[PDB]
């Protein structure tokens, strides 16, 4: 995401699927006064950053771009907040404490192989108090690029192959001019595996909140493909 | 650009499950048909005109919905019964004197149960031209001309013109309690923390100091 | 006891000085951990148990080299790039059926470079319980039951007990050939004047006559 | 050795030095492929035999004790070989001939005075055509008791004095039950010139053939004394 930068912020204030993901992911995580917040894959820190405004006590943001940290440290110094980043790979990180909630949202579908994932998992639970939770948005494992494109949702999904047990993705964020990337679509069985052995012992697949709104102020249909081939998908575990 | 009405709008109404709705000045029906799709039992759309009224009919054929239309005055307005909920989406700032104020309200009334209510969309009372024009979010207020006691104001769709009274937050509130009306509230439009969080910084900035638009809701 | 195995791996292998090395199946690594000793550039070592691959990167460190490991399933394994030499002592033996046998070898080929070769350890098609047990040399083979059209064995090191798969010569050159390997050749354990010499007489009998090992070196 | 006898195999069979003696004896060697030779201290016959088994055309065995050369021509009567033996002290050999390859495994080690260690050089030299060639395995004169022992390889060294120029040592073979014995480390310079003096024109001391196979199949570190204070060595000679 080196290359990508400010061009990941015109995506999230251009592409129709981000209002529900950004509905979808504060539902999940309720009430956040006086928390301690963990956000992973944090990027220019656009949740760690709202959930501080919404209340939240603390906020640490984590990102392995030198240059997206760079980016969060410049929007905090702007808006003036107490955001503290760091430049850390989530599957190897350092230990940097305890919080109530673990917010992922993008990160899962960025680790490249299922050791990794589960290495991922393992850390969030390291980084979490024993009654705090995971709040995470990644890709639906039930996506199938047959049954339709997202790029009219804000992600050109280029192609699809086999990646050992799961699938690589090929992507562009619909941009001026589009920005490329890739992700992997784990199976659902090696993301519950993963939970599981990383010890939590509660986990709820979330469906997105496509609200009656949403369907009334679009034209007839448009939705369709998101309800019935969705790219995404949240995540809620607890330990 | 409607997504803050229509969500403010259905925030008022709540869940319309299986009571009978009359929408007033409907247009092609669009709250009334959003409305039966939300489960209300049955709806009845109004319209003054004719031409609105057939394009309405037109579209509950290409959906399949079974909501009955009527082309009317709602100032001077056939009977219709009682029922449950009365939405009113742009209704109000199409009368063009408070007397006509006045008698919309009377008619809204009469058209309710006792428990029943008014969901109404309508221009803020406090709107003013000078504070800020609204056509960042989809409407150029093109003037403001004193109209007795109120203001009358020429604007467009950003496409197709149209002509507006604002009346007094007092004159609305003499209306409804003279109508009947036991209980109102005023509803600014539900803004909400998603919304600025998905917008450049400040862009809803005008929306909230000089919002063109109100909810209300009134009850018998 | 692994003597003639060890012999006979880096007979296959030739000279490794320079060359980036896969090592699957590798166990607590010790095969890769060799290979590097012996002058390899870079080795990465891959096993489906996480607990054998922490193992092993216990052994790294208490020894300092440089080696790589990662926890993937050879038969669905992502995929790692392109190596000089694939070893793999003991990996197609633990294929359970035929077609993943198949999916290991084509797995093998797209992770080697085009002059590259494959090196690899596994059981003798030709090995038969009836005609000698190899407890003699390390491996006391339990029973031998069909297994659609190959045999499942299970077997004790003399002390741990496991289970493997013999597949046909048939069903193995068939694997390397639909793999996209242009060359095989099946090499037999490499005993030698020295190893007969330093042996009670006809010790090697039924290591020879029966033998449960076989080299196999592939290149595409 | 006639109270050692079949003690001696007992040895060559688990001693694990054994191993590597005989590989690096037969490097040495080379292809004896339709040579006749001459095995000198022969015992019950090994090398000599093994070199019949490897090509030789003729093989003639020589030991001084008797028992020896009994066990020796039994194993030929058993497995059928062609071997000859003779008991002779090789220091007072009577002549037998000349042949293209002597082997002395173990011979030059059992000379108890420079005297006769030149007295066997000699008589290795009368007993090779001019293109022959003598191999030899004998004490490392670099070998020193203090810099460790080597019992755990097969032979545990009991002592170590002085004995005129050179040094005696008593031992015995890791057997069950141990069989003793004695022998004697002469200097390199003592060697070079019994070597010299006898006619040998060219000489080579040989590293015995520790291979990176035999670390690996051993525990760690099991072979350092062997490698830094080796009680063997290979020599090969030639007129
Ligand atoms: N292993 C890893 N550890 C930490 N961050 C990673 C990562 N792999 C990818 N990322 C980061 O994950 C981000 C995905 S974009 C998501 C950005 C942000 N969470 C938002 O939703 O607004 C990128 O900024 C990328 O650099
Ligand atoms: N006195 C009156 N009685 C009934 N309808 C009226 C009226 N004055 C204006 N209208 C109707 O009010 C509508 C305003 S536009 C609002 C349309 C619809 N409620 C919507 O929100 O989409 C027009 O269709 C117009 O014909
Ligand atoms: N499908 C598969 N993919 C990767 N490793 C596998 C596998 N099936 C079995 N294995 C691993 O194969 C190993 C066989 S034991 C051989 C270990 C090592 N090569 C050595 O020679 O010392 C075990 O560690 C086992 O976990
Ligand atoms: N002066 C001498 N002449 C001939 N043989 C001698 C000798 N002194 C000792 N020996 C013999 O040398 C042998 C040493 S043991 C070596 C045996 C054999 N070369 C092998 O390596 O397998 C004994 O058999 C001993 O009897």
């Amino acid at each position: 995401y080196d290359s990508i930068g400010g061009l990941f912020e015109d995506f999230t204030q251009s592409a129709a699927q981000r209002a529900i993901e950004v509905r979808t992911i504060f539902h999940m995580i309720g009430d956040v006064s006086g928390k301690s917040v963990l956000d992973l894959a944090c990027g220019f820190g656009f949740f760690g950053r709202e959930i501080y405004r919404r209340g939240a006590a603390k906020v640490v943001g984590v990102d392995i771009s030198e240059k997206m940290i760079e980016l969060a440290r410049e929007e905090s110094r702007k808006y003036g907040d107490p955001l503290e980043f760091h430049v850390r790979d989530v599957a190897n990180m350092e230990p940097l404490g305890q919080f109530d909630l673990v917010n992922a949202a993008w990160l899962f579908n960025y680790a490249d192989s299922v050791e990794n994932l589960r290495k991922m998992f393992k850390v969030v639970r390291a980084s979490l108090k024993p009654d705090g939770k995971l709040v995470a948005y990644t890709v639906d494992p039930d996506f199938s690029l047959a049954k339709g494109n997202f790029a009219k949702y804000g992600v050109n999904v280029l192609n699809e192959r086999a990646w050992g047990p799961g699938y690589r993705h090929d992507a562009e964020f619909v941009t001026d001019p589009p920005s490329q990337f890739s992700f992997y679509r784990w199976s659902r069985a090696d993301y519950e595996s993963a939970i599981a052995d990383a010890g939590f012992s509660h986990f709820e697949w979330q469906k997105p909140l496509l609200e009656a709104d949403d369907i009334a102020t679009h034209p007839p249909g448009f939705w369709d493909v998101f309800q019935n081939n969705c790219l995404q998908t949240g995540l809620v575990c607890k330990p």
